[PDB]
């Protein structure tokens, strides 16, 4: 038929336009949404998000309206989903793992393999960092059934960008139950620094901080050259006995080493203070997989809107339903 979408559901920000290309792209069914991005400081779409529209447009086939710079209104009418071998550039340091997001989950359900590289940003505070991908959503993806691998070749920092990704995606054979309960007791944690243009000291001041509240199993200082910078990311990767997550910062110009790593220090003590398994942000990116799969469940501390907002457009566009039950401060999203 036609889906209309609001684009001020929830925090009113990009996500619901990536979700509903890829179930768009998936299940064929058109959608038009209004007011996107409608409330922000540069409203409609950006780079971004434009070229997560390019690239489902390209991917499909797609019949198209309102793709351009600044739109708040878009409609889109997908054909058919072609796997192959495609490349896109954001021309801006707009994040390339949400471009990624939007296109891969069609992709799963190509006749063959796929590759899929975006040029853009890398490490954009408010995004999904490429070893986030590969490291805590992936390996939880491929319980499910799901196998794709990113690989980060290159780093660009805001403003410049310039940094390239890539993934690797196989069709799904046969969907697999997963069902996340408590984190479980801590295995190991390990912290690491990302430097580009940053003085060394930096990243000695910032794991130091994390290692006097944190026992850790490793300590990492990755040196990058310094046209890739100037950029700083400071990250904490959890592993417990049942999943494994990981949270990250990036330092600013006039904020300092020690208070940047004491903010990932507080994030990941929220994280520890539940009982839930998933993190704030992975469980929006956990949501559309497992509707795809039919099955599925994990607990999370604070349903995000952007979860919300997933789940939402979720069962516009197809026939699963989410139950949401909290016990005791943790909420267990669970597939009906
Ligand atoms: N620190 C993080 N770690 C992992 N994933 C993250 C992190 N921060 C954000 N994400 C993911 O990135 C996506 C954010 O989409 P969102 O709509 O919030 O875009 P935004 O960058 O905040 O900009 P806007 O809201 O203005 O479009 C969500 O899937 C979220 O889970
Ligand atoms: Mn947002």
């Amino acid at each position: 038929r036609m889906i209309a979408l609001d684009g001020a559901q929830g925090e009113g920000g990009g996500q619901i336009l990536r979700s509903a290309l890829s179930l768009s792209m998936i299940t064929g069914q058109p959608f038009t949404i209004t007011s996107i991005r409608a409330g922000r400081a540069k409203p409609g779409l950006l780079r971004q998000h434009l070229t997560a529209v390019k690239a489902a447009t390209e991917i499909c086939g797609a019949t198209v309206e309102g793709a351009e710079l600044g739109s708040q209104r878009l409609l889109f009418r997908p054909g058919t989903v072609r796997g192959g071998d495609y490349r896109f550039a954001i021309g801006s340091a707009g994040s390339c793992t949400l471009v990624l997001q939007t296109v891969l989950p069609a992709l799963w359900f190509a006749d063959g393999p796929s590759r899929v590289e975006v040029s853009g940003g890398t490490d954009n505070p408010s995004a999904p960092p490429a070893d986030f991908i590969r490291r805590v959503l992936e390996p939880l993806l491929a319980k499910i059934g799901i196998h794709q691998q990113t690989t980060l070749l290159r780093h660009g920092f805001y403003p410049a960008g310039g940094g390239v990704v890539a993934t690797e995606v196989s069709p799904v054979a046969s969907f697999n139950t997963l069902q996340l309960g408590e984190r479980g007791n801590i295995v190991q944690m390990r912290g690491e620094v990302l430097l580009a243009g940053v003085p060394r000291h930096v990243a000695e001041r910032e794991i130091a901080t994390l290692a006097g509240s944190f026992s850790l199993h490793e300590q990492n200082i990755h040196n990058l050259p310094r046209d890739q910078g100037p950029g700083n990311t400071v990250s904490l990767e959890v592993e417990s006995e049942n999943i494994t997550e990981r949270f990250f910062v990036v330092g600013e110009k006039r904020v300092s080493a020690e208070v940047v790593a004491a903010q990932l220090v507080k994030e990941v003590k929220r994280y520890l203070a539940s009982t839930a398994a998933v993190g704030e942000y992975l469980a929006d990116q956990l949501v559309l997989p497992m509707a795809l799969a039919g099955a599925g469940e994990f607990t999370v501390a604070h349903p995000s809107s952007n979860l919300l907002t997933n789940i939402a457009v979720v069962e516009r566009f197809l026939p699963v339903r989410f139950s949401l039950i909290e016990t005791d401060g943790v909420t267990r999203v669970s597939i009906e």
